[PDB]
């Protein structure tokens, strides 16, 4: 299990959700773990479909500030502490950070968010991972 994998993968997923292509995603084209997390992430965005409406319209990205609003929104989710339902939210927000970035004509940004996201993953998530049994505890809890 590749952390860059799991994010390019989950980013395609949401690219694709509205239609919109990505190149640096059909070079790397583990499958239970993108299938529970393309489900869990959709739950998540049915459950949260108001707030996210609203999110959508107050990210206001430049391609000079979109980083630190990434960086504002991921400290604030993970002010608590680490757990799946927050894992997933992180997933969720950097695909509507994808998503927004192509509708708002900055689609580079898109291969800048899949550093970010890697980034944090493997910074200030992987540990808590690992020592909650990995990914295979995740679709051991959410999978078909
Ligand atoms: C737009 C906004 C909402 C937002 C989005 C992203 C970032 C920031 C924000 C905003 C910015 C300002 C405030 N901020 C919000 C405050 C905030 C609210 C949300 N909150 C959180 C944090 C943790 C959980 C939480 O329950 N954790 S859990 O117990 O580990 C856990 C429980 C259930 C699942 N899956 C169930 C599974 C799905 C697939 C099925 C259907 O096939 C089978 C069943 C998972 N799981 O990982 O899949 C983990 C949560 O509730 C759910 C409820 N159901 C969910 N289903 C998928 C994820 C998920 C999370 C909301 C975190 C804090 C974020």
């Amino acid at each position: 299990y590749d952390n860059r994998e799991i994010v390019m993968k989950y980013i395609h997923y949401k690219l694709s959700q509205r239609g919109y292509e990505w190149d640096a995603g059909d070079d790397v084209e583990s499958e239970v773990v993108h299938l529970t997390l393309r489900q869990a992430g959709d739950d998540f965005s049915r459950r949260y479909r108001r707030d996210f409406a609203e999110m959508s319209s107050q990210l206001h990205l430049t391609p000079f500030t979109a980083r630190g609003r990434f960086a504002t929104v991921v400290e604030e989710l993970f002010r608590d502490g680490v757990n799946w339902g927050r894992i997933v939210a992180f997933f969720e927000f950097g695909g509507v950070m994808c998503v927004e970035s192509v509708n708002r004509e900055m689609s580079p940004l898109v291969d800048n968010i899949a550093l970010w996201m890697t980034e944090y993953l493997n910074r200030h998530l992987h540990t808590w991972i690992q020592d909650n049994g990995g990914w295979d505890a995740f679709v051991e809890l959410y999978g078909p």
